[PDB]
This record gives C-alpha cells, structure tokens and sequence, in this order.
C-alpha cells in the first residue's frame, strides 16, 4: 500500500503516535516519507547483510527476523514480512519499542538527515486529524 500524506498522519494518530515520546506526528510521517515515500512494500539491503521493512524500514539486524540475517536479535518479536502489511499495527508497535531504547527518532538515519531542525509541522498541514 502507498499512503497518501494525511492518510498516513491519521493512521499513525490513530496508533498513538503523536508525540510519543515527545515526537510530533509531523515527525513521524516525514520518517516515513524520506524512508519508503510511504509505500509498506518498501524493501532495501544494507551493505552488512540486514535487510530494512516497510514504511519506517526496521532493520532486521536488530528488531525483526527474515532468516537470513545471521547471527541478528528479533527486539519486536515479529517477521520482518508483517512490516510490509498495508496495515501498518506491527510497524507502529515496534518504532515505539526503537525510539523508547535511548536514541529517540536518531535510530531513522532519514529522519536524522531530512526532519531533524526542520518544519516538520508541515507534513501534516492542511489534514483533517
Ligand atoms: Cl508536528
Ligand atoms: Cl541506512
Ligand atoms: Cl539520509
């Protein structure tokens, strides 16, 4: 599934996403702008081996499994596959299991480079949540 922008935002909301942890929903759906241009199906490989899931692309090195990532952790408990669903619950419970481990939204290279200091505010302007 491809998410419009405010589709996404409401969603998300829905999830108790905004400010969960003190991050604005504007953060969020920047995230996943600049991770997946909200598209569920999103895959990439990382050069380690890992490979990154779905709408906010969780590494399965650390927080699903895909049986293919030797020797790696499973933190949220779930095939990596149940990050591509267009029901994007698995995503959401499991980005708030890696932004509560210290880092916050840093774990998001993305968002680091693209929604950190930014209007992030702007993701969001105009939908009806
Ligand atoms: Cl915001
Ligand atoms: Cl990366
Ligand atoms: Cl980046």
């Amino acid at each position: 599934k491809v998410f419009g922008r405010c589709e996404l935002a409401a969603a998300m909301k829905r999830h108790g996403l905004d400010n969960y942890r003190g991050y604005s929903l504007g953060n969020w759906v920047c995230a996943a702008k600049f991770e997946s241009n909200f598209n569920t199906q999103a895959t990439n490989r990382n050069t380690d081996g890992s490979t990154d899931y779905g709408i906010l692309q969780i590494n399965s090195r650390w927080w699903c499994n895909d049986g293919r990532t030797p020797g790696s952790r499973n933190l949220c408990n779930i095939p990596c596959s149940a990050l591509l669903s267009s029901d994007i619950t698995a995503s959401v419970n499991c980005a708030k299991k890696i932004v509560s481990d210290g880092n916050g939204m840093n774990a998001w290279v993305a968002w680091r480079n693209r929604c950190k200091g930014t209007d992030v505010q702007a993701w969001i302007r105009g939908c009806r949540l």
